[PDB]
C-alpha cells in the first residue's frame, strides 16, 4: 500500500495495539506502533505546536510537542529515509476519531525542504475557504473559521466520532536524491485538541508519503487515517 | 482563452505585430503586444539572468535582464493584478522557435510569493529527469544536463525550429486575495540562448495563468507559447 | 550632519512646518518636510503595522500603514537611494513626544536587504532586557513586556513628554554598491500608540542613516528624533 | 580567557597535542583537542564546502565537509550548547599557518540562527574591500578577489606561514535563552586551501565565541587562532 513516515500525536492510548498507557507522541516507520514514543500531557482546550526535523547528516527524525508555560515532550528516532521513502513524497497532516473524539483543528502550518541546492517552503498562517494548493481528503475542510479542521465539528463546535481526514500539500517533495550532500526537511504546525468527553481520540499527525497516498479505507479511530491495519 | 501575464524576453522582432526593431524585453499582460518594452542586447552562447518582481503597494511589475559585465535592460509596467488575474494561478517559463532557431536552455529557476502571512517558495538550482514537481508541456524536457530544456534541442546539442515548450510549478500560487495588506512575488532564472544561425528565434518568458493554462495549438514562434494570436 | 531616509507616522500636526492637517504618513529625505505624505486615520490604542520596500528596479521608496479591519495608508515617493545614502548605513526605529505624548511602543520588527547575492535578514518577534544586537539611543528601553518602548512611559504605563529615543539594528547594512543589478530592502514593525490627551504626539519612524548616526539634540517633539532642524 | 565552540577542518596533524595522524575535521568545545574528530581528505588546490548545524531539540552539533565529486567527511557531537556558551555570542571563521602554510581563502558564507520567534540571516557572496558588517582580526582581509583571506598571501598569491586571520560578523547572535522551545543554527562557507609544499599547514575554523573574543596571543600553527594553548 502508501509507505508512511510520520509524527503522531496519539491522545488515546490503545495498549492493545501497543500504545502505552498514556497519551504520547511517538515515530512512526511504515508502522502505526511508534518505533520511539514518549509521554505526552496533552492539554484539552489549548492551543499546541509541533515541531519535526530531519536532516542527512545525523538522519535522525525529532519532534518536539509544547504547550505555552509547560514543558514539551520530545521524541527521536534514527532512520535513512532514503531506504524507507521514494525520492519523491507528499506531506501533510492527518487526524481520526473513533468511539470516543476530540477537535483536530489545525491553526497553521508550514514546511520547509532543502536538498543540496534546490529548495522548497510553504507557509499557512490560515485557510481558506479554497485552499487550492492543499488536497483535502476524508471529512478535512478549510475556511471553518480560517482553520483546518482535520475530522469532523458539527454547527455548534462539537467533535464527531469516527471520522478521518488529511490534507497533504499539493506540490510533490524531492525527499532524498543520491548526488546531494545534505537533504533535509522541517515542519511546524499549531493545533486545537479539545474534547467535550472525559477521554479524547484519537490524535494528529505529520506524515510524509508516496505522492499518491490516500486515506486507507477504516483507517478511523487508532490508525490516525495511516495505517490499513494495525501490523 | 488562458489570462497570460508575462515578462518575454524577444530575441526575435517582429515588427509586423507590433515589435520594435530589435530583440527587447518586455510586458505582456493577456497580449503578445507588450504593454511596454526595453532594447536588450541578447549575447547569444552566453548565460543570462532575470530577475521579475511585483508588489501589492506600488502595483507596478518589473524585470531586468542581464549578463556579466555588460549593462542590463529593465522593463516596468503599472499594472493591478487583481484586476488581471483569477486569485489562484501557476506560474512557469515558456519558449518557442520558428522559421530560426536558438536553444531555450533554463540552467535554474526559483520564485517566492507572499500574501499578508502564507508564503511559497521553490528553488531549482538543478533539474532533474523526472522533476515531478513540474508540469512539462510541448517540447520541455528536464534531465538533459540537469538543466530544462523548453524547446528541442537535437542530440548534437543543435536547436530546432518550430518547437514550443513550457514549464510550470505544479502547485496551484495565491496570487491575490482581498483581505491581503500586501501581496507580492519575484522569480529569476539564468538561461542560455544560443543560436547558430544568424537570427536567433524566438524568445524566453516567465508568466502567470490561470491553473489550467495550456500551450495554444500553433504558439510557435512570435507567440511564444503564451497566446493563440497576435492580437 | 546625519544623512536620513526615514518613513514617519506622524501623529501629530505641525501645520507650521509644513505638516498637512492631519495625521499622515510622509517620505522625509534629508528633510522632515516629508517629500510625499498621505492621510493616516490612527488609532490610538490599538496595534497598527506598517510595511516599507524599496527595490533598484523601480528607485520607489513604499511604506502601507494598516489596522486590522481598517483600510490602510500608503505613501510612495520615487528616490535612487545610491545618490541620498552612503553604501553603508544602519537601519533603525525613532520616536518623540514634546507637548503632547503617546506611547510609542514597538511590538515586533524585521528587515532584509539584498544586494546582488549578498544579504542581511533580522527579525523581532519580541524584545529581551537586554538586546545586545540592538543599539538603543535616547529614553529607548526593551524588557519592557518583551517590547521595545521608544519613548518614556512611566510605572502606571504613562507616557511622558519631551521625550525621544531610538533602536538601531547593530550591524552596518550594505544599502548599495555600483556592481549590484538589483538593491533591495523591506521592513516591518508593529506599534502601539496610545496616548491619555485629546492630542498624542509626536509619532514614530523607520529610518535609514549613516552608520555613526546618534539623535540629534533638542529633536525631541516634531523633529522624531531624525533631524536637529525643521529645514 | 574566551568561550569557544568551533568545527576545525584540520590539515595538518599535531599528534602531540592528540591529533589523529591525518588531516581531519573535529569539534572542538573550549579545546583545541576535538571532543570528536573524523578522517578528511583534503584537496589541495580544490574549494570546498562545509556545512554546519545544530538544534536544541537534538543538542548535536554536526559539520560535514566536501569537494566535488568526492566522498564528504562527517563529524558530530553530542553538546548542549546552554552549558557551554553565553546566550549571546559571535559567530566567524578563523584560520592559521605555522612552519607550513596553504592560502585560507573563504569565497562565501552564510549564516541563520532562530530561537523559537527570533531570527538572523546573513550571506556573503563575495567579500568587498570594506566589509563593515564583518570584524578582522589578525591578518584577515578582503576584496583580496572579492574574497575572504583569513591569512597572508603575498602578491604572486603564495600562502605565508606563520599568520593567523579571524572575521567576525558583526552583529552580535542570540543564542539561546531559556524561554526558547527550539534555539538552532547552521552555517556555510566554500574555501580554497592550497599550498605549495608538501604537507600544508593548519587549518580553517568556524567558531561561536563570546562577544568580545580576539585572537589569542601566539595562537598561529595548531592553535588555529582560536585557543591560548594546547589544553
Ligand atoms: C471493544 O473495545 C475495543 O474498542 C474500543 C473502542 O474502539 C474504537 O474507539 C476507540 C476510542 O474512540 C478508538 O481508539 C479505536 O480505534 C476504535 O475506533 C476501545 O476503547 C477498546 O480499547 C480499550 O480497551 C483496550 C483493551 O481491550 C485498551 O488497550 C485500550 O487502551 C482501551 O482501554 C478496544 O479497542
Ligand atoms: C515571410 O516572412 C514572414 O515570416 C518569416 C518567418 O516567420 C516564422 O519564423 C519567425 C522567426 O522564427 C517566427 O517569429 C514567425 O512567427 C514564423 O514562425 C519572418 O521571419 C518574417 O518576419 C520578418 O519580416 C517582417 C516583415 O518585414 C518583419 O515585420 C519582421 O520584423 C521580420 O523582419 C515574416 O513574419
Ligand atoms: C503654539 O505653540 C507652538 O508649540 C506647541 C508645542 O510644541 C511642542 O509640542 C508639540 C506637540 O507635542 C510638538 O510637535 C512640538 O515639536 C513641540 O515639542 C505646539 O503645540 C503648537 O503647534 C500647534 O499650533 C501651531 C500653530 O497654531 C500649528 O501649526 C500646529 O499644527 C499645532 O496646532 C505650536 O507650534
Ligand atoms: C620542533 O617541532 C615541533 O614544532 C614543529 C613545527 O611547529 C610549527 O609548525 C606546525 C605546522 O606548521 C604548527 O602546527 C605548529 O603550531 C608550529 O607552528 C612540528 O613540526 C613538530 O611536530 C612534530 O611532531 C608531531 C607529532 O605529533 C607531528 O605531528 C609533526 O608532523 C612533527 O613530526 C613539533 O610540534
Ligand atoms: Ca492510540
Ligand atoms: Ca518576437
Ligand atoms: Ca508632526
Ligand atoms: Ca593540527
Ligand atoms: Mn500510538
Ligand atoms: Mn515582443
Ligand atoms: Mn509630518
Ligand atoms: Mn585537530
Amino acid at each position: 500500500a502508501d509507505t508512511i513516515v510520520a509524527v503522531e500525536l496519539d491522545t488515546y492510548p490503545n495498549t492493545d495495539i501497543g500504545d502505552p498507557s498514556y497519551p504520547h507522541i511517538g515515530i512512526d516507520i511504515k508502522s502505526v506502533r511508534s518505533k520511539k514514543t514518549a509521554k505526552w500531557n496533552m492539554q484539552n482546550g489549548k492551543v499546541g505546536t509541533a515541531h519535526i526535523i530531519y536532516n542527512s547528516v545525523d538522519k535522525r527524525l525529532s519532534a518536539v510537542v509544547s504547550y505555552p508555560n509547560a514543558d514539551s515532550a520530545t521524541v527521536s528516532y534514527d532512520v535513512d529515509l532514503d531506504n524507507v521513502l521514494p525520492e519523491w513524497v507528499r506531506v501533510g497532516l492527518s487526524a481520526s476519531t473513533g468511539l470516543y473524539k476530540e477537535t483536530n483543528t489545525i491553526l497553521s502550518w508550514s514546511f520547509t525542504s532543502k536538498l543540496k541546492t534546490n529548495a522548497l517552503h510553504f507557509m499557512f498562517n490560515q485557510f481558506s475557504k479554497d485552499q487550492k494548493d492543499l488536497i483535502l481528503q476524508g471529512d478535512a475542510t478549510t475556511g471553518t473559521d480560517g482553520n483546518l479542521e482535520l475530522t469532523r465539528v458539527s454547527s455548534n463546535g462539537s467533535p464527531q466520532g469516527s471520522s478521518v481526514g488529511r490534507a497533504l500539500f499539493y506540490a510533490p517533495v524531492h525527499i532524498w536524491e543520491s548526488s546531494a550532500v545534505v537533504a533535509s526537511f522541517e515542519a511546524t504546525f499549531t493545533f486545537l485538541i479539545k474534547s467535550p468527553d472525559s477521554h479524547p481520540a484519537d490524535g494528529i499527525a505529520f506524515f510524509i508519503s508516496n505522492i499518491d497516498s490516500s486515506i486507507p479505507s477504516g483507517s478511523t479511530g487508532r490508525l490516525l487515517g495511516l495505517f490499513p491495519d494495525a501490523n
